[PDB]
């Protein structure tokens, strides 16, 4: 708590986009899956529990289960769920 005056404005819209979601349900490479394990490992405890909340939305058979009990294996979930995780982490730690 030293120096309280710092002016700030952000105004210049150069080129933005607005795309759809899609599933893109492709069995991705091992490198993609361990990259998710790595990015998610950097994320908050919330955002770790959130990757589980995603597989729980996909699998009602896991939705009622404790997210603390199980970890997120990217091969056992749907070909779409690993892809939904792929984009989610890159929406969370960086912005798109």
């Amino acid at each position: 708590h030293h120096h309280h005056h710092h002016s700030h404005m952000g105004k210049q819209a150069s080129a933005s986009y607005d795309s759809e979601e899609e599933e893109e349900g492709l069995p991705m490479s091992y490198d993609e899956k361990r990259q998710l394990s790595l990015d998610i490992n950097r994320l908050p405890g919330e955002k770790l529990g959130r990757v589980v909340h995603i597989i729980q939305s996909r699998e009602p058979s896991l939705r009622d289960s404790n997210p603390d009990e199980i970890e997120i294996d990217f091969e056992t979930l749907k070909p779409t769920t690993l892809r939904e995780l792929e984009r989610y982490v890159k929406s969370c730690l960086q912005k798109k």
